């Protein structure tokens, strides 16, 4: 996997897919000069650093090559930065589970848990802390295959850095580990906490965590030992994996490699672990 530098004439925006503080993402078409191959892509136009700085960050990003991380294919530098990425035709997993809640079986849910853990383990191998894992930031390539994506919060740790120490950026409190809320500290193990919340989202078919509760109250609820409730479809075995992800001691939490093993075992006999009517 290598970074391609695109000229504006190489790609076209077709329609908007979504928008946020990061910028806007479009469905588009990329035709590399004289290659005659038409590639469906997502184009993320970000809302300055030197061009070489941006290209360097894009090079590292483009080297992230794993079946369960959405890949940067190329970049175009003009008045704006435009990132050309793999298109995930089914959109964010949050909306997908909300839409198809009555037609999603245990096999798909547990498989997604495995896949997200595989992608996160790869990011950890690359020394990348994601810092924004949530169902909204997982994308659906096919119903059978999902990929993690990133909107600017991910950080590369230095050879001797064990944690990332954040500053004033806005934070997704309800997905964060307690140590991140209290001390602005982020690690692969705080990503594990977020992974647990992400799994809870999937198992509740996209429900809102700590629904209706002010973000300002969350740290106090967590300090009292309270956590997100057991989803209706979850046997206690699955809920206990979530609860392990939210233990106060970061080193008490499972690592992604362990999560891959545990969810993979469950995915072999999915109906023993999730209880879904009509499944199957
Ligand atoms: C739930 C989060 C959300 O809606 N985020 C938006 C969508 N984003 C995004 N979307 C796609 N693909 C997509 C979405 N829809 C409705 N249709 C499609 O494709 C036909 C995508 N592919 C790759 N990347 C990076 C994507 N991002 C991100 C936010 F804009």
């Amino acid at each position: 996997a290598l970074l391609r530098i695109l000229k504006e004439t190489e790609f076209k925006k077709i329609k908007v897919l979504g928008s946020g503080a990061f910028g806007t993402v479009y469905k588009g078409l990329w035709i590399p000069e004289g290659e005659k191959v038409k590639i469906p892509v997502a184009i993320k136009e970000l809302r300055p650093k030197a061009n070489k700085e941006i290209l360097d960050e894009a090079y590292v990003m483009a080297s992230v090559d794993n079946p369960h991380v959405c890949r940067l294919l190329g970049i175009c530098l003009t008045s704006t930065v435009q990132l050309i990425m793999q298109l995930m035709p089914f959109g964010c997993l949050l909306d997908y589970v909300r839409e198809h809640k009555d037609n999603i079986g245990s096999q798909y849910l547990l498989n997604w848990c495995v896949q997200i853990a595989k992608g996160m383990n790869y990011l950890e191998d690359r020394r990348l802390v994601h810092r924004d894992l949530a169902a909204r930031n997982v994308l659906v390539k096919t119903p059978q295959h999902v990929k993690i994506t990133d909107f600017g919060r991910a950080k590369l740790l230095g050879a001797e850095e064990k944690e990332y120490h954040a500053e004033g950026g806005k934070v997704p409190i309800k997905w964060m580990a307690l140590e991140s809320i209290l001390h602005r500290i982020y690690t692969h193990q705080s990503d594990v906490w977020s992974y647990g919340v992400t799994v809870w989202e999937l198992m509740t078919f996209g429900s809102k965590p700590y629904d209706g509760i002010p973000a300002s109250e969350i740290s106090s609820i967590l300090e009292k030992g309270e956590r997100l409730p057991q989803p209706p479809i979850c046997t206690i075995d699955v809920y206990m994996i979530m609860r392990k992800c939210w233990m106060i001691d970061a080193d008490s939490r499972p690592k992604f490699r362990e999560l891959i093993i545990e969810f993979s075992k469950m995915a072999r006999d999915p109906q023993r672990y999730l209880v879904i009517q009509g499944d199957e």
